[PDB]
C-alpha cells in the first residue's frame, strides 16, 4: 500500500510568490513559491497518485504584511482552499495569544489541527476543548493512518501562548497518544510536529511506533541528489533513523517560505510496516504556473493591505536617522529605534528568575536602508518603514558565549571608516571602541544589561556566559562576514518579520522619540 | 454703587478639604479649602451683600484623582451647584485637548466660560463657536457689568490645546474687546484671566477701560495686612497699579489649591469709574463648617474614586525600586521611570527647530517613598503609585541656566552618604560625580539632551544656556536645600499632579520595564 505524503513547513506567510531568497517578488519572471503555484501542483499530483495526504506542520502564522493585516484569516482560507488534510500547531501560531489562534484559525479551518503535548489549564481548558487535537485518524483510499501532533516545548520563550497552556516534553506527550493510536488497530502512524530537525531526530528514534515523522521549525532542507536552488542539504530526503526497536523511520522537512513542496513516497505493507520511502522536495519555480482562480483570488484580497500600507501607524517627533552616513559609522537613533522594538517584541513570560528572557540586540547598520523625515505631520506609515527594512527578514533569538558576541563587535569596527554593513547598531548593550588600537583589540568596553535580575541593570560582559541575543536572520546565517555568529552559535529560533516588529511596536508607542545616547562611544 | 468679587483661582482639582499645604486632609481638625466649605462662605456672603459676583480665573482641571476620573465633570458639576456666575479659561483647561473642554465643562457649564485670546481655525472653529466668549455682559442688581477673559499665550507649551487653537498676545486682544463694550454702554468692566501676576500688571496698566483685573496662573498670594496661614504675600491685596491714563487699578489673585476666598468690594461712581476698594483673601479653615448638602454629594461622588484607585492601570515585569537605599545613594530604576514619564507628560507642538521644548528632568530621590513589587502579576493601581508619591504635588517646569543647573548637582551630593533627600534622579541628563573631590566640586561631567535638534543628542551643559528643566514644585520652591532653583530660576510654570503624570504614562506604556543605565556614575 503505497502514500504518497506532500508537506509544508514554516510557510509563514508567504500567500504570495517571492523572490529566490524569499524577499519581496520583483522579477516575476525568476519568482518562486506562493500559494497560487503550490495550488497547481498539489492538484497535479492529486490526480495521479491515489492515497495522497497534504500536511502542514506549522508556522503558518508571521512573515508578511498578509498576516499583519488579515491576523490567521487568510491561513484558513488559502489553507482550505489548497485543502490541507492536517496541520500540526507551531510556536508562531501563539504570536497572537490563544484568542489569536481560536480565531480565526482553529474555528475555521476545515482540517485537523494537531498537538499532542499542548495541554490547557483554568477556563482556557473548556474554552478550547476540541478546537486542535492530539491526533486524528484520517481515511486514506480504503485504509486509515493516524497523524499525531506536537509543537516546540519552547514555544513560551518563542511566541505568546499566555500561561494557560502548559507545553509537555514532547516525547513524553507524543508516546501514549501513539500507542492508543495502537489500541485502535490505527498501524500507520505519521508524527507530524514544529519542533525542529533535531527533536524530529529524536522522536523518529524513541517514539515507538512511529512511521515517518513530517517536521518543521528549523527551515531544515534535506535532499538526494544535486540541489536545485541555493538551498545547501543538511542531510538525505528522507533522512533515516534508527529506531529503538530497529525499523528505519524516514524523517522529512521541507526548507521554509513555501518555495519547495515536499513529497515522500512510502511503500507500507499489510500491517503498516515501512517497506521503503523515496522522494524529494519538489522546488515551486516559474516552470509550474499560478494557477488562475487562487491568483485572482490572491489579488482580490491584496487590495487590503495595498490600502494598510498607507495608513497612518504612529507618529515620530524626532527625524529618524537611517542614513548610511550615520548607522555605519557611529549610533544612529533609527538602530536604537529597531533595537528597543525587537527587545519590546520579545518580552514574554518568565519565572520568578529573569525580568525578561532576552535584553540584547544586535543589528547590521547596513541592514538599515534609509531615513524617515518628522516633517510629514510625525507619519510612519508601513510604506515608510519597508524602505528602511526592505530585505523581508525577520528578526531571530540566538544563544551566543560572550566571546562569540566580543568577536562579533571586533569584527563590528575591523575595518572601520569605508562605509561597509557590518557596523552594529544595539539594545541592551553598551559598547566602548577605541579605533587607534590594531583591528581585532579595538573593542575596550562592554557592558550588557542582566536578564537574571529583578533590576535591569549593566554588567560587563563574561567570556564564558552564553547571552541571548536579537538579531536580523541574516547575521545569524553569517551575513556581513559575521561567520563567527554562524560557527559558535549554541541556539537559533526564527523570529518576526522585520516591518512588522517595528510597525507594532511604533503602534502601541503611538508617538516615538528615539534619541543617540552612548549606547556606543569612541575613545 | 459696590460690588462684591468673590474669587477663586487654581483650584487645581481640590474639591475635598486639603492639609494646611494642599495635600490629602489627614488631620480633619486642621483641613481647609473644599467646595463644602467654600459653598458655606460665598452662601453666607450672598446673604448680606446685594451685588456679588463668584469668578473663577482658571485652571480648576488637574490635581487629583477626582480630575483623573471624572476629566471636568466634576469641576461642571460642583461649580454650577455654587453657582458662579463666569470663569476664565486657565492653561489646565486644555490637559485633555479641545474636546476634553467642550465635553464636559463648556457644554454643561451654567455660566459663561471665557477667553478673548484664544482663536480657532479649521473646522473647530465652526464646532466650538459661542462654547467659550470673548466676554460677558452680566446684569448685577440694576446695573451690568462687563467681564473679559484672558488665557496665557503661553498654554501651548504648558498643556495640549492642539494646532487649531491660537493664542494671542493677551494685551492686544483684549482692548479692541474693552473698546468695544465701552461702545455699548457697559461701564465697569473686569478683567478675569489666566497669565500670571506679571502679565496681570501689565493688562492693569495698558488695557484702558479695565477697572479690576482678578488673576491667576501663579498661584500668587496678595494680603493687607498679617498673613492668616503659612502662605506669604507678593504685595498687598489689592495690589494697586497706576494705568496709562492715570487712574488706578486693583490687582488681586487668590493662590491656588481652594484654600482662600478672594474677596473684594469696588465702590464705584455712577459712570463706573473707581473711587475705592478693599478687601483680603479669606482663609477657608476648620472655623467655618463644611456645607453638609455639598459634603455630601462629594462623599457620593468618591465611591467611584475609591473603585478606580484600586483597578490595574498596566504593569511592570521588573521590581521598581524606589528604595531610599538605592534611589538617595545612585541610579534607581523608579526615579528613571517617573523622570521618563514627566518628559512624556511635557510632550508639545513645537516648531520646525525643536523636537520638544522640553528634555530634562531632576526628581530629589527623597521624594520617592516606596519600591513597587512585580510579584503581584505585575499589577500596577493607582493606590501603589500614591505610596511612591504621596506629597501631592506637582512635576513642574521651569528654566534654568546651566550654572544654576551645575550647583544644583554639586548639592545633590555635597553632604553624600547619609540618605539624604537631595541625591538627584534624572532624564534627559547624564552625570558623572567624583567624591573623592572636595564638596561643590564633585561634578565632573554633565551632558544634556537636546531640545533644538532634529536627532535628539547629548552635548556637555553650557554654563551660560538655559535650559528648560521638569521637577517637583517641592525643588521649585527650594525644597532640600535647593535655594538656588527658587532664587535663580528664569520661569516656573506649575504641572500636572505627580501620581497623574506617572499614572498615564504607565498606562500607555502597558508593560513597563526600567533599567539602571549609566544616568548617574561615580568615577
Ligand atoms: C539582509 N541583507 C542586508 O542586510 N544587506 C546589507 O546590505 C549591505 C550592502 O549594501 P551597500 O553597501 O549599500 C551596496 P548594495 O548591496 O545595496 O548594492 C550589506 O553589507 C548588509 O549590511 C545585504 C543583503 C541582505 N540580504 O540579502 C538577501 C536579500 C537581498 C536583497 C533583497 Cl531586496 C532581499 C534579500
Ligand atoms: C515633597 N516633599 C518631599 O519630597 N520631601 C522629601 O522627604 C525627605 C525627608 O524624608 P525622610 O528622610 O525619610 C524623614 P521624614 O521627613 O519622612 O520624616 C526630604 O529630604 C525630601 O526629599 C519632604 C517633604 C515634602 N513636601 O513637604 C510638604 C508635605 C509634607 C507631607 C505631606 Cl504627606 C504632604 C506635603
Ligand atoms: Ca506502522
Ligand atoms: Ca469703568
Ligand atoms: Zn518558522
Ligand atoms: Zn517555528
Ligand atoms: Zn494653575
Ligand atoms: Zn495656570
Amino acid at each position: 500500500w503505497e502514500l504518497t505524503i506532500l508537506h509544508t513547513n514554516d510557510v509563514h506567510s508567504r500567500l504570495e510568490q517571492t523572490s529566490e531568497d524569499s524577499s519581496k517578488c520583483v522579477d516575476a519572471s525568476r519568482c518562486m513559491g506562493g500559494v497560487a503555484r503550490l495550488f497547481t501542483k498539489v492538484q497535479q499530483i492529486r490526480r495521479a497518485e491515489p492515497n495522497v495526504l497534504l500536511l502542514d506542520a506549522g508556522d503558518q502564522y508571521q512573515g508578511t504584511i498578509w498576516f499583519t493585516v488579515y491576523k490567521g484569516a487568510e491561513v484558513a482560507h488559502f489553507m482550505n482552499a489548497l485543502r490541507y488534510d492536517a496541520m500540526a500547531l507551531g510556536n508562531h501560531e501563539f504570536d497572537n495569544g490563544v484568542e489569536g489562534l481560536i480565531e480565526p484559525l482553529l474555528k475555521e479551518a476545515k482540517f485537523p489541527i494537531l498537538s499532542a503535548n499542548i495541554k490547557a489549564k483554568g477556563p482556557l481548558a473548556s474554552q478550547i476543548s476540541g478546537l486542535y487535537l492530539p491526533y486524528k485518524v484520517l481515511p486514506v483510499g480504503d485504509e486509515v493512518v493516524g497523524i499525531v501532533g506536537y509543537t516546540s516545548k519552547e514555544t513560551p520563550f518563542l511566541s505568546n501562548p499566555g500561561t494557560n497552556l502548559v507545553f509537555e516534553d514532547e516525547i513524553t506527550a507524543l508516546q501514549p497518544e501513539v500507542d492508543k493510536l495502537k489500541t485502535l488497530n490505527v498501524n500507520k502512524i505519521i508524527a507530524l510536529g514544529h519542533s525542529g530537525f533535531e527533536m524530529d531526530k529524536l522522536i523518529a528514534q524513541k517514539v515507538r511506533g512511529v512511521d515517518v515523522v513530517v517536521g518543521g521549525h528549523s527551515n531544515t532542507f534535506l535532499y538526494t541528489g544535486n540541489p536545485p536552488s541555493k538551498e545547501v542539504p543538511a542531510g538525505k530526503y528522507p533522512f533515516i533513523v534508527t529506531s529503538d526497536d530497529g525499523r528505519k523511520v524516514p524523517v522529512v522537512q521541507a526548507y521554509a517560505f513555501g518555495k519547495y513542496l515536499g513529497y515522500l513516497k512510502i511503500e507500507f505493507d499489510e500491517r503498516g510496516n515501512v517497506i521503503s520511502s523515496h522522494g524529494n522536495p519538489i522546488l515551486l519555480d516559474s516552470s509550474i504556473p499560478e494557477d488562475p482562480s487562487i491568483k485572482a483570488d490572491i489579488n482580490k484580497w491584496r487590495i487590503k493591505l495595498d490600502d494598510y500600507s498607507t495608513q497612518e501607524l504612529g507618529k515620530t517627533i524626532v527625524y529618524l536617522d537611517g542614513s548610511s552616513q550615520s548607522c555605519r559609522f557611529r549610533e544612529c537613533n533609527m538602530g536604537n529605534l529597531i533595537c528597543d522594538a525587537m527587545i519590546n517584541n520579545n518580552l514574554r513570560h518568565t519565572d520568578e528568575m529573569f525580568w525578561n528572557h532576552v535584553s540584547m540586540c544586535i543589528l547590521n547598520g547596513g541592514g538599515i536602508r534609509s531615513p524617515i523625515d518628522e516633517r510629514n505631520d510625525g507619519t510612519i506609515t508601513w510604506e515608510n518603514l519597508a524602505a528602511v527594512l526592505p530585505f523581508g527578514g525577520t528578526f531571530d533569538l540566538v544563544q551566543l558565549k560572550g566571546s562569540t558576541l566580543k568577536k562579533a563587535f571586533e569584527h563590528s569596527v575591523h575595518r572601520y571608516g569605508q562605509s561597509t554593513g557590518e557596523f552594529l547598531q544595539v539594545g541592551g548593550i553598551h559598547v566602548v571602541y577605541d579605533l587607534s588600537r590594531k583591528p581585532g583589540d579595538r573593542v575596550v568596553k562592554l557592558d550588557v544589561l542582566c536578564t537574571s535580575c529583578r533590576v535591569p541593570s549593566y554588567d560587563p560582559l563574561k567570556m564564558d556566559e552564553v547571552y541571548k541575543v536579537i538579531l536580523p536572520n541574516f547575521l545569524a546565517n553569517g551575513g556581513d562576514g559575521f561567520q563567527m555568529i554562524k560557527d559558535e552559535l549554541l541556539r537559533h529560533d526564527s523570529g518576526d518579520q522585520d516591518i512588522n516588529v517595528v510597525s507594532t511596536y511604533i503602534s502601541k508607542m503611538k508617538v516615538i522619540y528615539p534619541a543617540v545616547e552612548g549606547r556606543i562611544k569612541f575613545s
